[PDB]
């Protein structure tokens, strides 16, 4: 079947847009910006539209039904219970987006009778109903790239508030037990960048002769069929659950996850979608499992040797043992034959990587630095222009949601985020007089909330103490953060070391927690180092 149809009518904002920052005409690097960034709007949704659209063909064998079989069985062992109408109020964040019935997210979270009641009639109406097309709102999405063309606009499908708050009453238990139950140290998810890295050393070290490649699907959620939808759904009921949960879940299956109408914002048919919704509880979760399923049946069907997988959603690495280049070769080309009769089309094409450095997978790579003695450290790193560009938008563009303070969290060990944006945010912050303020963040189709003074304390617990003493990074590292500066006509390494000498000096100045920021996050900007020792406050749970 058709992964989506359409009628016609336009997929529209609800926000003013903006593909491109005004031009400064006297300035050669608003030029330089100008001809690289854009921002993706509702204008370029029909585009992604077409590319979405497609026909589906599957051909699963024998190699797919052993692998469900074991996930299933393992799905088996998993108890999960429903969240009370209470909890799952609870569990919705501040600025959700507000529900058709006139209430939003601060109602919900009160517990105002009014949402309390409506939520209420939607979970009996699951429980009695398990046919009626739930419907759903289409949106496209707002995020900002560098050009090498222009990727068109990513589109959310996603059900009204109360609809969300009895996924959670559901599946919230489901989410937090199951994919780590029925995929074990595979499942992405569960990792700090630090854990990340050690299990992909440990993968690595562990084969005689190791090669690895990373696989993208070519529009996974697009990709992803009913029968994939209904067969998650028989994952989900394979765990021990009240009946209530069991009906809720077969509803929201065939209501909601195998399809229905979208509309746009101004309640407008669209179309109607026959695939994945982007924006539903499971997405994630559904993802992953369909994802690792395919992969590992794939890995089987390939004769790949060995394998040990790590599965972010759609995003997927294979370290396995080599059988040489050729047969390798011959290998992964298998393994891409068998993921597309799955369904799981590729991208681009997979290649055997013999260094571990070489695998690119959710935009990262791994990189190492020496340390002040001549100790190799290994840690995640990733191009750095998009993400300056992203920082760089915000200057002329004061949003309410900070879009690269997630880049300092995930990237904090790398030159980039070390030299360039921690010098740039504790600068704005100081100038701003909002350093002390919890500040709110993108990150994953999510909006966090972070203190930028408990920063060292975030770094040290998730990469260690070495993110803040890497002393020598790879020639790699150096040309890729000097010609992102050059390229979006920004000053040059030198510039921002000088600034974060002085941003170091000013943060001091303040004491207290901003003087731990100055002295630990900015150690690299002095010749005159200081011993950087564990921080009591690094042995707290940010998780
Ligand atoms: C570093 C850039 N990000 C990433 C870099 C990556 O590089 C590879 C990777 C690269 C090369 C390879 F050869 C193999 C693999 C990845 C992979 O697994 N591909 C299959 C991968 C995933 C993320 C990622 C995604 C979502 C996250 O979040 C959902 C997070 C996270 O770390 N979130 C945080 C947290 N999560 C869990 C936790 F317990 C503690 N902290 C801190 C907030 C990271």
């Amino acid at each position: 079947s058709m992964s989506y149809s359409w009628t016609g009518a336009l997929i529209t904002p609800c926000s003013p847009e903006e593909e491109k920052l005004p031009i400064n005409p006297l300035s050669n690097s608003s030029l330089r910006y100008h001809n690289k960034v854009y921002c993706t709007t509702s204008k370029s949704a029909s585009q992604r539209a077409k590319k979405v659209t497609f026909d589906r063909t599957q051909v699963l064998d024998a190699h797919y039904d052993s692998v469900l079989k074991d996930i299933k069985l393992a799905a088996s062992k998993v108890s999960a219970r429903l969240l009370t109408l209470e909890e799952a109020c609870q569990l919705t964040p501040p600025h959700s987006a507000r529900s058709k019935y006139g209430f939003g997210a601060k109602e919900v979270r009160s517990l105002s009778g009014r949402a309390v009641n409506h939520i209420k009639s939607v979970w009996k109406d699951l429980l009695e109903d398990p046919q009626t097309p739930i419907p759903t709102t289409i949106m496209a999405k707002n995020e900002v790239f560098c050009v090498d063309g222009k990727k068109p606009a990513r589109l959310i499908v996603y059900p009204d508030l109360g609809v969300r708050v009895c996924e959670k009453m559901a599946l919230y238990d489901i989410t937090q037990k199951l994919p780590q139950a029925v995929m074990g140290a595979s499942y992405g998810f569960q990792y700090s960048p630090a854990q990340r890295v050690e299990y992909l050393l440990k993968a690595w070290a562990e084969k005689k002769d190791p090669m690895g490649f990373s696989y993208d699907t070519r529009c996974f959620d697009s990709t992803v069929t009913e029968r994939d939808i209904r067969t998650e759904e028989s994952i989900y009921q394979a765990c021990s659950l009240p009946e209530e949960a069991r009906t809720a879940i077969h509803s929201l299956t065939e209501r909601l996850y195998v399809g229905g109408p979208m509309f746009n914002s101004k309640g407008q048919t669209c179309g109607y979608r026959r695939c994945r919704a982007s924006g539903v509880l499971t997405t994630s979760m559904g993802n992953t499992i369909t994802c690792y399923v395919k992969a590992l049946a794939a890995c089987k069907a390939a004769g790949i040797v060995a394998p040990t997988m790590l599965v972010c959603g759609d995003d997927l690495v294979v370290i396995s043992e080599s059988q040489g280049t050729e047969e390798d070769e011959r290998n992964l080309r298998a393994f891409t034959e068998a993921m597309t009769r799955y369904s799981a089309p590729p991208g681009d094409p997979p290649r055997p990587e013999y260094d571990l450095e070489l695998i690119t997978s959710c935009s990262s790579n791994v990189s190492v630095a020496l340390g002040p003695r001549g100790r190799r450290r290994y840690y995640l790193t990733r191009d750095p222009t998009t993400p300056l560009a992203r920082a760089a938008w915000e200057t002329v563009r004061h949003s309410p949601i900070n879009s690269w303070l997630g880049n300092i969290i995930q990237y904090a060990p790398t030159i980039w985020v070390r030299m360039v944006l921690m010098t740039h945010f504790f600068s704005i912050l100081m100038v701003q007089d909002t350093l002390d303020q919890n500040l709110n963040f993108e990150m994953y189709g999510s909006v966090y909330s972070v203190n930028p003074l408990d920063l060292p304390a975030i770094i040290e617990r998730l990469h260690g103490l070495d993110a803040f003493s890497m002393h020598t990074y790879s020639h790699h590292e150096l040309t890729r953060v000097a010609s992102a500066l050059r390229k979006l006509g920004a000053p040059p390494l030198r510039v921002w070391k000088s600034r974060a000498r002085a941003v170091r000096a000013s943060l001091i100045s303040r004491g207290g927690k901003a003087a731990v920021c100055g002295r630990y996050l900015f150690n690299w900007a002095v010749k005159t180092k200081l011993k950087l020792t564990p921080l009591p406050e690094a042995r707290l749970l940010d998780l």
